[PDB]
C-alpha cells in the first residue's frame, strides 16, 4: 500500500552522488557550449559586459514579457531609481496566436501606458525584458530562436524582436521606436539586484520557466571576439538535457508531461523544475497512483484528468507547515478533489517529493555555475551573490531553502548569497539600456 507509494516516488529522491552527477554534466554542457561544440545549453552571449558600473542616469520605458505578468514600465534612474508600472493581459489566444496580433497588442499597451503617464510624444529608450532565447550580437538586437513556456506566436521565430516591435509600432502608428535594448529576464534580474550589490554576478529565474545567467570570462566565450574582460551569458538551461543526456533522471511522469506539452522534447530540464510544469508532474503521479488502487480507492476522479489544476499558488499553499490536515483537505475539496485524510497525506507527500527534486536540481545547477565562476578565476574561495526572481521561488515554503542547502552541499568552497529581486527585471533592463544609449552616442 504505502510500499507502492514509496516505490513510485523513489526516482524523485535524488541522493548526493546523483545530484553531483547533474552538476558534473551541466558543468560539461557549459564548457562545450562556450567552445562551440554541441551542447543542450545554448550559452547565448548577452553583450552585457559589466554589472552596474557606478552611476548610470536616464529616464527609460521598459517592457517585461514572458512571465506570468506582461508589464509596461517607466524607470527613472538618477541618484536613486523610481518605477511606475501597469500589468496587461495576454491570453493563450494572443500568446499562441499570430505574431502580428501579439506585438499589435504590445504596442497598444505602450500607447495606453504612455497616455496614462503623460509620456505621449516623447519617444524614450525602451528596455525590453524579453524572457526567451535570442541570438544577440549586440544589446540593441535579438533574434528569437524559439518560443518556450506557453508561447507559440506565429511568424516570430527567426525574427529580430526589435524589428517585430517596429513593424507593430508603424502598423498601430505609435511613437517612433528610439534606442531599444533586448535583455533576458535572468539578465534583467541579475542587473536589478546588481544595482546595490557588486558581488551579484548571476541571475536566476524560477517561476513559469527556469533559467540562469552569469558573468563568464570573455576569453572563454569562443563565439564572440576579444579576450580582455567578461560578459554575461544566458545559459538557457531550461533546454538542458534536450539532447537526451538527462534520460537518467526522466521519470515516466516527466515523459507524460513533456509529450502532453506545446513543445514536446523541448525545455526538458525546465519541465522538472518550474511552476508551469511541476503541478502537472504531480497530477500524473496521482493518476498513476489511483490506477494502482493506492489513492482514491481506485475510484475515477475525472477532475484529475483536467490539465493545470495544480498551480504554483496552490503548490506553495498545500506545503505550508501552518496548515492542519483538515485545511489541506479543504483546499483540495476546494479544487474539486475531495480527499480522505490518508489520501490527503499521500497527495501532500507527492508534492513535497516533486518540489524537492525541483529545488535540488536547480541547486545542482546553481552549484555548477558558482563553481564555474570560481574555477574560471582560479580562486580557492568565492563570495558571490545571486539575483533571483520567480513566483515559485518567491512563494514556495521550502524551495528557496532547499536550493541554498544544495549549493552548500555541492559548492562548499563558494559562499553564495541569494538576493530576491524586489523590483523585477525592468530595473535591470533600464540600466542595460543606459549603456546601449552610451554605446550609440
Ligand atoms: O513567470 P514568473 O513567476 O512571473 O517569474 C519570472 C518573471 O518574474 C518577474 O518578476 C520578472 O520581472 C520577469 O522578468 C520574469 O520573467
Ligand atoms: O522566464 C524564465 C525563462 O523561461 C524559459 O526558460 C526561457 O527559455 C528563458 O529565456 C527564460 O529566462
Amino acid at each position: 500500500s504505502r510500499r507502492l507509494l514509496e516505490e513510485t516516488l523513489a526516482p524523485f529522491r535524488l541522493n548526493h552522488d546523483q545530484l553531483a552527477a547533474v552538476q558534473a554534466q551541466m558543468r560539461k554542457a557549459m564548457a562545450k557550449g562556450l567552445r562551440g561544440e554541441a551542447s543542450s545549453l545554448r550559452m547565448l552571449p548577452t553583450f552585457v559586459r559589466a554589472t552596474p558600473d557606478g552611476s548610470e542616469r536616464g529616464d527609460f520605458l521598459a517592457l517585461d514579457l514572458g512571465g506570468t505578468n506582461f508589464r509596461v514600465l517607466l524607470v527613472r534612474v538618477t541618484t536613486g531609481v523610481q518605477i511606475t508600472s501597469e500589468i496587461y493581459s495576454i491570453p493563450e489566444t494572443v500568446a499562441q496566436g499570430s505574431g502580428q496580433q501579439l506585438f499589435d497588442h504590445i504596442v497598444d499597451c505602450i500607447v495606453d501606458f504612455q497616455q496614462k503617464q503623460g509620456l505621449s510624444g516623447q519617444s524614450l529608450p525602451l528596455g525590453f525584458t524579453f524572457s526567451f532565447p535570442c541570438r544577440q550580437l549586440g544589446l540593441d538586437q535579438g533574434i528569437l530562436l524559439n518560443w518556450t513556456k506557453g508561447f507559440k506566436a506565429s511568424d516570430c521565430e527567426g525574427q529580430d524582436v526589435v524589428s517585430l516591435l517596429r513593424e507593430a509600432i508603424t502598423r498601430r502608428q505609435a511613437v517612433e521606436l528610439n534606442v531599444v535594448a533586448i535583455v533576458n529576464d535572468t539578465v534583467g534580474t541579475m542587473m536589478s539586484c546588481g544595482y546595490e550589490d557588486p558581488r551579484c554576478e548571476i541571475g536566476l529565474i524560477v517561476g513559469t520557466g527556469t533559467n540562469a545567467c552569469y558573468m563568464e570570462e570573455l576569453r572563454n566565450v569562443a563565439g564572440v571576439p576579444g579576450d580582455s574582460g567578461r560578459m554575461c551569458i544566458n545559459m538557457e538551461w531550461g533546454a538542458f538535457g534536450d539532447d537526451g543526456s538527462l534520460a537518467m533522471l526522466s521519470t515516466r511522469f516527466d515523459a507524460s508531461v513533456d509529450q502532453a506539452s506545446i513543445n514536446p522534447g523541448k525545455q526538458r530540464f525546465e519541465k522538472m523544475i518550474s511552476g508551469m510544469y511541476l503541478g502537472e508532474i504531480v497530477r500524473h503521479i496521482l493518476l498513476h497512483l489511483t490506477s494502482l488502487g493506492v489513492l482514491f480507492r481506485g475510484q475515477q476522479i475525472q477532475r484529475l484528468q483536467t490539465r493545470d489544476i495544480f498551480k504554483t499558488k496552490f503548490l506553495s499553499e498545500i506545503e505550508s507547515d501552518s496548515l492542519a490536515l483538515r485545511q489541506v483537505r479543504a483546499i483540495l475539496e476546494d479544487l474539486g478533489l475531495p480527499l480522505t485524510s490518508d489520501d490527503a497525506l499521500m497527495v501532500l507527500e507527492v508534492c513535497q517529493a516533486v518540489s524537492q527534486r525541483a529545488a535540488q536540481l536547480c541547486g545542482a545547477g546553481v552549484a555548477a555555475v558558482v563553481e564555474k565562476i570560481r574555477e574560471n578565476r582560479g580562486l580557492e574561495e568565492l563570495a558571490v551573490s545571486v539575483g533571483v526572481d520567480g513566483t515559485l521561488y518567491k512563494l514556495h515554503p521550502r524551495f528557496s531553502s532547499l536550493v541554498a542547502a544544495t549549493v552548500r552541499e555541492l559548492a562548499p568552497r563558494c559562499v553564495v548569497t541569494f538576493l530576491q529581486s524586489e523590483d523585477g527585471s525592468g530595473k535591470g533592463a533600464a540600466l542595460v539600456t543606459a549603456v546601449a544609449c552610451r554605446l550609440a552616442q
